[PDB]
């Protein structure tokens, strides 16, 4: 009924996301794409998950059973697929991965020919075919059967395109890489060695079991240690499929996606390349990122959470740069989806154009402290309105006067509500939250 | 109910032999083998059929969904699989091919750990699982899932083993190869170039569509032309999966499996290596092959048609050499199934040990002429007994007195009977058949 969430088709591999489903996906999916060509060119990529092989085989089988021309890519980052499908006029690109999730999980994600996600009505038709119980789709025979020519060389192409967006050799910079034991493990090390940086690596020994196991964008603490240990200029932590980037300065502090977006968009404005000097972001972004934008004369468009809205916003009005705090950054001049390595190169560009250390460049955006307090309440759903709670909030907001932010949303999992403040100091956070919290306890408990 | 015929699982690819079935085969097949190891090592090979890829993917998926360790071999001859599985203590070997059949057809064939076909009771259990409508077999998750390490280097191993059975370099011999555009296309050319023979090739440009297309063991007429055209010492014509060999002499005449068996078994007797100086063959063999055996003091055991009986016979009583007229020859000292390249090397061994041309060596076995006549009859099933027909046959037989043979068997397809004589001359054939034929017309018509 719905197999395509916001990440395409996800599940625990073999339990929920069965090789049986990956076959029907590939078989019906290639049908929906058979309205263009009747030999649609389709690219498959995967990350280093052990189940990728089981799913790639079953999925490739379905694509060849309706006549699609299949191009195995091997293990490559999701950006690589997006770039490659558009750069080789393919009708689609599939990526088998579950990003930063644990190893038992896998997923199937589709790209149409433009390098963006598959159109929402195309995904619709697929789902409507997978709920009929009788496959009456064609079964080509003999030479009408699908044909496979592998392209394990495609990584080298994507690599050479990234290398061409480097403004100059990164000589003299000692960089440390955490590749999450995932899709970027071989790509990243070849990319930065080839730009003549000094490269120390970790999380680059994938074996099908160890993806995002205390490594990668979402477990940056290890890379923090490894940078201080090897006295590196910075650390780069991609996630399992290479669409996120989180950095680490020479002093070992985490540099999140808000700060990277700041650092780079300010670099692009400095070169005339940021278009309309605007930057698209989500509501997930820290208040002091907007503050830092106004102080550098960069307008901002804010959207709802989710890659699809950030990219839709940039597309409508020609925007050059977008991103979320998670490390997902889109440089629409170069690639149609978030690209960890691309982010990394723009970051390195800034490091060598300004000669400053990454500590200093991340300083120029002051993050506002946040504070969460969880109030157990009897019925968490009748606080949306309340003359005493909704009042104390509006009071607290205008008092802040744009140098702070409130958010109160009932938990879904549990019988409690989450009160969260951003302010310019931890102490303003404490009081602002405690005002709202103590009147919430006045009703429920 | 029965999916495993004498060639394992055959069908037209995607119509009858669907990627769906290849999945259940791989999934249930690896289960039946999970009673040994619970991570059974399984080898897959294939020929150059375009559908091999679709079936290999689906089949590999099923093997990984019950935890088998899968070793893709790439394209390799059926002998290669048999040799390799036994030489690497694997629990099974799968070969995806349909031999000499047209390209739209494919098949799945299983080898147990000994390098012989899977035990007949193991194949039984598989079939009994594929007729239950509810897969309640395990579904390992996470690291319990199957694991794949490719071994495309395995051809080079099989190649180096064959190269070690060559009694000496084949220098000075100009050999022509017809590889049917199949599994032996890359193996054969590297093997004979490496033994320093002068090598002309044809049917070695496979593209997934052109397997056994007027080339290979069963269409030898092209290789006949190509040998005369390039003035070669001999031609070798393997079939689609490399288990058959048919040769061609310098004058362009076909040398069938009876004659190869003769030529080689006489060579092995000459070196003390033919064991009990016996040779196993089928009833399909030409009468003058037996005659030629008695004249060289080689005993013979004769069996029913089918690889499985020839190999069972050799196994019971330790026999060294066996084979059918089709080119399928077993050299149990070296490999557990028919091996085209192996046959070829034994043949080359003889050519260089005796210095004679292949014309002369094939001369020493005089084939008896055969003759078939087809008699339309009203009910072809009441000639098994007939006082007038069964009498004229016994008469004709004892007259021949062991220098001839009769066979009369009703056609299945049609309303007629086939009368077939072997005699020492075409004229004895003509009369012997016409006697039997004219009394058959005396009843039916
Ligand atoms: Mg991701
Ligand atoms: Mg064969």
């Amino acid at each position: 009924g719905k197999y395509f969430g916001t990440d395409g088709v996800r599940g625990v591999a073999n339990s929920e996301l069965t090789p049986e489903l990956a076959f029907k996906v590939g078989r019906f999916g290639g049908y929906v794409l058979t309205k263009d060509k009747q030999r649609p060119k389709v690219l498959i990529g995967r990350d280093t998950r052990i189940s990728g092989h089981m799913l790639e085989g079953a999925l490739v089988a379905g694509l060849l059973s309706i006549g699609a021309e299949v191009m195995r890519l091997g293990v490559i980052s999701t950006p690589g697929v997006s770039y490659l499908t558009k750069a080789m006029d393919a009708e689609a690109g599939v990526m088998i991965s579950a990003s930063h999730n644990p190893v038992q999980d896998n997923g199937i994600k589709f790209f149409g020919g433009d390098g963006f996600k598959l159109s929402d009505e195309q995904e619709a038709e697929i789902e409507r075919l997978m709920d009929e119980p009788e496959d009456k789709l064609p079964r080509p025979v003999g030479a009408d059967l699908g044909l496979v020519n592998d392209y394990f060389e495609g990584g080298q192409k994507y690599l050479q395109f990234l290398k061409q967006t480097a403004d100059e050799d990164f000589t003299g910079i000692h960089v440390a890489l955490d590749c999450a034991n995932g899709a970027t493990s071989s790509l990243a090390t070849h990319l930065f060695a080839d730009l003549d940086a000094d490269v120390s690596t970790m999380g680059t020994s994938p074996n099908g079991l160890n993806i995002n196991d205390g490594v990668g964008s979402t477990h940056p603490e290890a890379l923090s240690a490894f940078v201080k240990e090897k006295n590196a200029d910075l650390g780069l932590a991609f996630d399992g499929d290479g669409d996120r980037l989180i950095a680490v300065d020479e002093k070992g502090n985490i540099v999140d996606g808000d700060q990277i977006m700041y650092i780079c968009s300010k670099h692009l404005k400095s070169e005339g390349r940021l278009k309309d000097d605007t930057v698209v972001s989500t509501v997930m972004s820290n208040l002091g990122f907007y503050k830092a934008l106004e102080k550098e004369g960069i307008k901002s468009v804010q959207t709802a959470v989710g890659d699809r809205y950030v990219v839709e916003a940039m597309k409508k009005d020609g925007y050059n740069v977008g991103g979320e705090q998670s490390g997902h950054l889109i440089f629409l001049d170069y690639n149609t989806t978030g690209d960890g390595l691309l982010s990394a190169i723009m970051l390195m560009n800034t490091l060598k154009a300004t000669g400053k250390p990454l500590s200093e460049l991340a300083a120029e955006m002051q993050k506002f402290p946040q504070l969460l307090v969880n109030v157990r309440v009897t019925d968490k759903y009748k606080v949306e309105e309340n003359e005493k709670v909704k009042a104390v909030i509006s009071e607290v907001e205008k008092e802040m006067n744009g140098d702070g932010r409130i958010l109160v949303r009932p938990s879904g999992t549990e019988p409690l509500v989450r009160v969260m403040a951003e302010a310019k100091t931890k102490e303003l956070c404490d009081e602002y939250v405690n005002r709202i919290v103590e009147v919430v306890r006045s009703e429920m408990g």
